[PDB]
C-alpha cells in the first residue's frame, strides 16, 4: 500500500491541475509524464532532445488515451532562455522540474555546458515559476551534494565538500531554492535523487547508469565490466519511488515545503550483488569482466529516508529485485 | 612597512608579466591597472562598462608614464561570452578576476542577469584560465559569504546560510575554485573582501557604497541618511589594502593557494563614527538625520585577517580614517 499517495492520485483524478514537467523527453520527466496522463492531469512539457528522445515522448502516447494526450502540450525549447521558462508556466499550478545535464563525467570534461543548463536553466525556472506564483515547485537534487562527507547512512542536513563540476551545480540548486524562500517567501521541495532506475533510461552513449548499461551488454553478450573488486554498493531506487515523491511533493503541506528530502530505499547492494540480480532477472524472461575502479569513485552509498517517511509519508516500497523484475521486459523490447 | 609586498614587486620590477584584470574600468579593477603598470607590468584589461567607466581607465592614464600606458591592452568585452574570455588569456601568467556586478540589493531585484555575470562569467574566466596554464588565479569573493554566521570576528572556515542572492554566486565561486583545485589541480586564491573604499569608487548610482554616497552628500549639502542609530559597524579596507592582497596572492607560494583569505583591517567602525570621520576628514579641505534598516544587511561585521597574515604576510597598512584622509581629495576633484 501507497497510502497517502494512493490518496492524493485518487484526489487528482478527481480535481485535475496544471502541471510543468522540463526534461519531459528524458527517463525521469517520461516517467512522471506517463503517470500524470494516466491521472487525466493537464501536463505543459518543456525539452530541448539534449539527452533526451522523442521515441520517449512516443512511447508515452502509445500508454494513454487519445483525450489524455490531448491535455498533453508539448514545447520544445531550452530552459537557458528565460522568455521561453516564462511562457510554458502560464497557468501552471505544480512544477515539476527534472531538466539537467546528469553525469560526473560529463561535467568534467565540459563544466561551462553543465554549468549553464544546471545553474542558469534551473535559475531561469525557479525564477519564472516564482514570479507567476505557482502553487508547488519541486525539483531534481543529487546525492552528489554529500560530496566528502563520511556519514552513512546519507542523511540530509549532513553535507560535505562536492566533488565535480555537476555536485557543484545540484548543490546551487539547493541554496537558490532556499535563497528564494528565504527572499521571497517561495517555498520549493529538493529531491536527493540517489542511483534511480527503471524504463526509459538510457542504455546508450558514454555515459550510461550501470543497471541500464549492464542490461544491455547482457543481451547483446557483450562483456560486463565490474569497476573495482565490485563490493562498491549503492542504494538503487526503482522509477517509480520517484514518481512517488515528486508527486508527494508537489502537494506537500506548507511547513513541509523549503526542505530537501533523499528518495531512495534506504539499502545498499553491492556491484557483485547487482551482477547476479540483473542476469537472473533477464534469464527468466531469456537469452564478466573486473578491471580498475573508477577514478574518483564513491565506495558506498545509502540513503536515510526516514525524513520522506515521516513529513511526507513517503513508502519505498519498490527494492531492488522487484525493480528490476518490472523494468526488464522494457530492455527486452527495446533491444530487440 | 610593507615588507612582503614590497619584495614581491621587485621580483615583478625585475621580471614582469603579463596580467589580466577583469573588471579593470571598475573601482578595484582600475586601481590594480594603477599599480601593475607602475611595476612595468604588461596588462590586458577586459571591461563591459556596465558599473565600470572610461573615464577611470582615462584617469590611470594620466598616472602613469607613456611607456607604462604603452604595456595596456584593453579589450572592451563581456566575461559571458566564453569565445572573449579565451582571446584575452593568451599568454597571460596572472589573472586578478575582478569583473561582477555587485551589490546585494541588485542580486535581490534581477537575480538573473547577476547569475549570469557573477557565475556563468566567473567559471568563463576560471575555465579559460584553466586551460591557458595560467601561472596563478586570483578572484573576487566576499564577506557577503559570512551570511547568518553568528560570530565575530569572522574566521574563514566558518560561514553560515547566504542571505541574498549575491551571497550565493560570490560563495559559488569559491565552491567552483575548490572544485577546479580538486579535479584540475588548478589552485586558485579568493579574497573575501570586506567594506572596500578609496578613489575611483562610484558615488553614483542607485547602489553606491555608503562612504562615496555620504561623501558625496556632504559635499552637495545633501542629506545624510543613517539607517537605524548609528552604532552599526563594518570592517572598511582602504583600497592599498586591497591592491596588496591581490599581489601577493599572485605570487603566493603553491600551499598557500586553493585557499580563501579575508581581506580587511580587523578593525570595527560604527556608522556614527564614520558619519563623523567622513565630516572631519572633509571639511579639513573647506566647504545629517537618521531613518529605516534594509534587507539582506548585518548589524555588525569584523574580519580576523591572521589567516593572510600568516600565509601570505599580509600587512594591513591603512586604517579607516588614513583611508578617508587619503580619499577625500579624489571626491572634491571629482564632483567639484
Ligand atoms: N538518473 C539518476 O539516477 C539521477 C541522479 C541524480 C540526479 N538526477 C536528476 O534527475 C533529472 C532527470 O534525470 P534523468 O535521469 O531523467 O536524465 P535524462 O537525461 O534522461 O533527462 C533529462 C532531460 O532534460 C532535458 N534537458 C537537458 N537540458 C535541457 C535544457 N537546457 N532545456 C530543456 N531540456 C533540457 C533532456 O533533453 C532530457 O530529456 C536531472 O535533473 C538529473 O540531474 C538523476
Ligand atoms: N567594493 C567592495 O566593498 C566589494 C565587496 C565585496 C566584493 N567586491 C567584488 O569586487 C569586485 C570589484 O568590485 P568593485 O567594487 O571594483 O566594483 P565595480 O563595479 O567598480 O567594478 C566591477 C567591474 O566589472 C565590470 N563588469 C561587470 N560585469 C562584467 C561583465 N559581464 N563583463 C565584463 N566586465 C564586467 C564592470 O564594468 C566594472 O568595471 C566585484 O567582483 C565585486 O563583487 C567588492
Amino acid at each position: 500500500y501507497m497510502s497517502r499517495y494512493e490518496e492524493i492520485t485518487q484526489q487528482l483524478i478527481f480535481s485535475p491541475k496544471t502541471w510543468l514537467i522540463t526534461g519531459v523527453a528524458g527517463f525521469i520527466g517520461s516517467n512522471l509524464l506517463e503517470k500524470l496522463l494516466k491521472l487525466n492531469q493537464v501536463v505543459i512539457g518543456l525539452d530541448n532532445f539534449s539527452t533526451g528522445h522523442q521515441y520517449n515522448l512516443d512511447e508515452v502516447k502509445t500508454l494513454v488515451s487519445t483525450e489524455q494526450w490531448s491535455r498533453f502540450c508539448f514545447i520544445e525549447g531550452d530552459i537557458r532562455d528565460l522568455t521561453t521558462c516564462e511562457q510554458v508556466m502560464k497557468g501552471v499550478d505544480h512544477v515539476l522540474h527534472q531538466a539537467a545535464l546528469g553525469s560526473v563525467p560529463r561535467s568534467i570534461v565540459d563544466p561551462i555546458t553543465t554549468n549553464a543548463t544546471n545553474i542558469t536553466g534551473f535559475l531561469n525556472i525557479l525564477h519564472a515559476a516564482k514570479n507567476a506564483q505557482v502553487q508547488s515547485f519541486t525539483y531534481a537534487a543529487s546525492s552528489s551534494t554529500y560530496g566528502d562527507h563520511p556519514a552513512l547512512p546519507k542523511v540530509e542536513e549532513n553535507i560535505g565538500n562536492p566533488l565535480s563540476p555537476y555536485a557543484v551545480t545540484k548543490y546551487v540548486n539547493e541554496i537558490y531554492a532556499q535563497v528564494y524562500a528565504r527572499t521571497y517567501g517561495f517555498k520549493t521541495i529538493g529531491l536527493r535523487y540517489f542511483n534511480v532506475f527503471g524504463r526509459r533510461q538510457d542504455p546508450n552513449g558514454a555515459y550510461a547508469a550501470v543497471i541500464p548499461k549492464w542490461t544491455a551488454a547482457m543481451l547483446k553478450g557483450d562483456d560486463v565490466y565490474i569497476n573495482g573488486d565490485g563490493e562498491t554498493s549503492r542504494d538503487f531506487c526503482y522509477i517509480d519511488n520517484v514518481i512517488q515523491m515528486n508527486i508527494l511533493s508537489a502537494l506537500a503541506k506548507d511547513s513541509a515545503k523549503d526542505n530537501i528530502y533523499n528518495v531512495a530505499v534506504g539499502d545498499r547492494t553491492t556491484l557483485n550483488e547487482l551482477s547476479g540480480y540483473i542476469y537472473d532477472e533477464l534469464n527468466l524472461i531469456h537469452h564478466i569482466k573486473y578491471r580498475e575502479f573508477r577514478s574518483g569513485d564513491v565506495r558506498h552509498s545509502q540513503a536515510d529516508v526516514t525524513k520522506a517517511i515521516d513529513l511526507l509519508k513517503y513508502r519505498p516500497n519498490i527494492k531492488i529485485r522487484e525493480g528490476l523484475r518490472l523494468s526488464m521486459p522494457w530492455y527486452v523490447r527495446f533491444l530487440k
